[PDB]
């Protein structure tokens, strides 16, 4: 059976052409609002959440691993590269690359987190370790971002996607510097101005994750936290049926919008 939130999404998927999926947790109870919930969908940059906690971890055992600085070649630069493409035949540390992929989406930068944990299985076998038995990461940047309708490359579900950055960033899948550094990058987002922020009252603290992709795949993933009130997490997916659809991230903030009445 659906609820009016429920029937309200699927309002807005009719209108919007593509497949939208959402999933809401509320951590004052731990209740799940989810629409298409266990569907898959390709991540885009929304999976580099996932890379740089996988470093983050690695951290816990090896505690300068933040400050290594890893070279930049001219041979690394890939279709997006806003902060790498400045440390061309320099550097970036670990948390340098961590800040400029999650804040930027610096695809460059995701390269060296997926180089350092061993390509794209380490952040899949990261995922598995901390209780993700959905997420799979395949590729390196930029063909993750293909999204290629009923391809499974890549992609997660926006349940698993929620329960994971709960436990990234409000529980202790992290130890407790790295999920505050976690929480730090992602309030200082600078892509997620038009995503599920503008649907959000300007009162309420947010840390996100926008993604991009073919197929007008425009993704975001938040931990909000309310003034007066437990926190939240929310995913916002969505994909279009044309491989060259514009991007859609209206649907996304009118998402958030519909999903915080009544919180
Ligand atoms: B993610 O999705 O954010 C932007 C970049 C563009 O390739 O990837
Ligand atoms: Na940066």
């Amino acid at each position: 059976q659906t609820s009016a939130v429920q029937q309200k999404l699927a309002a807005l998927e009719k209108s919007s052409g593509g497949r939208l999926g959402v999933a809401l947790i509320d951590t004052a109870d731990n209740t799940q609002v989810l629409y298409r919930g266990d569907e898959r969908f390709p991540m885009c940059s929304t999976s580099k959440v996932m890379a740089a906690a996988a470093v983050l971890k690695q951290s816990e055992t090896q505690k300068q691993l933040l400050n290594q600085p890893v070279e930049i070649k001219p041979a690394d630069l890939v279709n997006y590269n806003p902060i790498a493409e400045k440390h061309v035949n320099g550097t970036m540390t670990l948390a340098e690359l961590s800040a400029a992929a999650l804040q930027y989406s610096d695809n460059t930068a995701m390269n060296k987190l997926i180089a350092q944990l061993g390509g794209p299985g380490g952040v899949t076998a990261f995922a598995r370790a901390i209780g993700d038995e959905t997420f799979r990461l395949d590729r390196t940047e930029p063909t993750l971002n293909t999204a290629i309708p009923g391809d499974p490359r890549d992609t997660t579900t926006p349940r698993a996607m929620a329960q994971t950055l709960r436990q990234l960033t409000l529980g202790h899948a992290l130890g407790e510097t790295q999920r505050a550094q976690l929480v730090t990058w992602l309030k200082g987002n600078t892509t997620g101005a038009a995503s599920i922020r503008a649907g959000l009252p300007t009162s309420w603290t947010v840390g996100d994750k926008t993604g991009s992709g073919d197929y007008g795949t425009t993704n975001d993933i938040a931990v909000i936290w309310p003034q007066g009130r437990a926190p939240l997490v929310l995913v916002t997916y969505f994909t279009q049926p044309q491989q060259n659809a514009e991007s859609r991230r209206d649907v996304l903030a009118s998402a958030a919008r519909i999903i915080a009445e009544g919180l």
